[PDB]
């Protein structure tokens, strides 16, 4: 509350360490649905049912440009991919099982990074 603060945590290397992960998201082989904006000219039903579509290059742009306050704000944009990805996909296609995987990728490096 007014003058009353938990100790400061060092967040100055959060912007380095949540580009670290993003890259190695990026390059993960089963990255791929995830990439780039879903074509919404090409693929029917996206426009209309995911109200906010996120892919990591959007993701890497905010970064990069900084649009995210903290990296809570960052965890939030990731995870709206992988969940996106469970709206759109029968958990036993190829992408179904992509975001799966992503998923936990993420959440492994993001405990281990910062929890």
């Amino acid at each position: 509350s007014m003058s009353v603060k938990k100790p400061k945590r060092d967040d100055s290397k959060d912007l380095a360490l949540c580009s670290m992960i993003l890259t190695e998201m990026e390059t993960h082989e089963d990255a791929w649905p995830f990439l780039l904006p879903v074509n919404l000219k090409l693929v029917p039903g996206y426009k209309k049912v995911i109200k906010k579509p996120m892919d990591f290059s959007t993701i890497r742009e905010k970064l990069s440009s900084g649009q995210y306050p903290n990296l809570e704000t960052f965890a939030l944009d990731v995870r709206l991919v992988f969940d996106n990805c469970e709206t759109f996909n029968e958990d036993d296609s190829d992408i179904g099982r992509a975001g799966h995987n992503m998923r936990k990728y993420f959440e492994k490096k993001w405990t281990d990074t910062f929890k």
